């Protein structure tokens, strides 16, 4: 391609490691990227965790990988699943008005990626209502996700991934996703599949 | 805050200029940044050009800045309009095939930002049916706009920010966009504002 050796990018990926200490990115927008060099040798890969990227594109179709880059830096976020909230936990998850215009909310890879303003005492969950109640989905084709967050002793930051593949997305119109706005209470996302 | 110096971070941003090559950045997420220090002093900004910036937080609250910072790099970004579609320019805008799953759309900042895949011939465009025969927004509470995309001679890349501030949103659920998929066709995007 047209790449230069100063420039750097961005996205964000799934760790997929190789062996031992060697890995590769599954990178959403970007594929699969093949660490060619790196700036953090002692960096210790987890499979499956989802981080953000940075890196310097190098070249293009690599032994089987999209691209061959040398990785900059590897920021980890949170990696978690759609949980399934019932009556035993009901109570669990908690509901604190917390979204902010500054906040973003995308699907990416197959997980919903979420960023409050900046990666630099919480618990942040999705959701899906499992109760006997729940008949919201049926009778309009969307799955019905709750994006939840809880503070404990007291302004939202952070980044969250959360992996969709535990739905079934067949004869669905795509995902909608309930949001607390600090100002706005409660609000819908609604994302589109296909 | 808990920064590091070797720690780097990216976000869009609208370029603000100052004094003549002196400037400052509105960033998305993290709101306005003062260049304290850069590994660019001869970049030569205009007033109003988005860029993907990156960037290494120093600072907060200087000078009434939210952030004071050392810019590493500003990747310009293709900045434009919601142009209104009419009858005389109907054909100008074409409609390519052009959509794909690592391709991804957001709203920003007061922008519709879009990037095919990468930002490492072509005419891409953000219009709105004005036409005497457009009454789809007309009984649904959504303003529609559609994404097109237009070749010259034979794979989409790139990075686009839509300025949408020209839009008046009041009584209005929403705003969605139309994609036209390579696999899926006509596809619709929804984005419920507040």
């Amino acid at each position: 391609d047209g790449y230069s050796l100063g420039d750097i990018a961005v996205d964000w990926a799934t760790v997929r490691v190789v062996g031992g200490d060697t890995y590769s990115l599954n990178a959403d927008r970007w594929g699969t990227l093949w660490p060619a060099a790196t700036a953090i040798p002692f960096y210790k890969p987890i499979d499956g965790q989802r981080v953000i990227t940075y890196f310097n594109p190098l070249y293009d179709n690599y032994e089987g990988y999209d691209h061959a880059v040398k990785v900059e830096h590897n920021y980890n976020v949170l990696t978690k699943q759609v949980e399934d909230l019932t009556a035993e936990n009901e109570s669990e998850f908690g509901n604190d008005p917390v979204w902010v215009n500054k906040d973003m909310m995308w699907i990416g890879g197959g997980y919903l990626n979420v960023i409050f303003r900046q990666n630099l005492k919480h618990l942040v969950s999705l959701v899906r209502d499992m109760r006997a109640t729940a008949a919201e989905g049926e009778d309009d084709g969307y799955i019905h996700l709750e994006l939840r967050y809880k503070t404990y002793d007291d302004q939202a930051n952070g980044a969250v991934s959360f992996n969709l593949n535990s739905l079934d997305l067949t004869g669905k119109k795509g995902i909608k996703v309930k949001l607390n706005s600090v100002k706005d209470g409660e609000t819908e996302v609604v994302f589109n599949l296909k």
